[PDB]
DNA sequence: AGATCACGCGCGATATCAGAATCCCGGTGCCGAGGCCGCTCAATTGGTCGTAGACAGCTCTAGCACCGCTTAAACGCACGTACGCGCTGTCC
């Protein structure tokens, strides 16, 4: 409750804080949708965001806030990044 | 080669998907304002006396006015150069 970890939303990781922790067999909080609410599921803050983007994600969606996990996300930013940049530079080849 | 139609790309406008901040509407408790009461000090009433200001007469200084010259300064004109202003790009 409270720590430090990285979620899920598209392609890409977020930095976020834990503000409820879901236990799904005393039905309680910590301190939902139904595809995650069976599950242990967790309520987080994103940092660097508003709190209108709270949310409650799984334990897909999350993952632990260790190096491994730090430096895949900086893979996925640079992935996303290549990957835009050939788009635009494949349109700029369809253009001529 | 030129004109018309269709497709693609670019730009403008509206909508919108949202989400953010502000304004508004309602209930609530408050304390700040308005009011009444009592006391007293400052304003009002009455009177005096004296000097400050109002008024008339006179004086003469200064303001106004006028004229005429002469000549410093304003007005006008022209060339041009350098400063204002617009546009653009970069960096912080």
């Amino acid at each position: 409750l409270g720590g430090r970890c990285l979620a899920f939303h598209g392609p890409l990781m977020y930095e976020a804080k834990i503000l409820k922790i879901w236990d799904p067999s005393s039905k309680m909080y910590t301190s939902i949708p139904e595809e995650i609410i069976n599950g242990k599921c967790f309520f987080i803050h994103y940092q660097g965001w508003k709190s209108s983007w709270d949310e409650w994600v799984g334990y897909d969606r999350i993952r632990a806030y260790n190096e491994e996990n730090i430096a895949m996300k900086k893979r996925l930013a640079n992935e996303a990044k290549e990957a835009k940049k050939s788009l635009l530079e494949q349109q700029k080849k369809k253009k001529l």
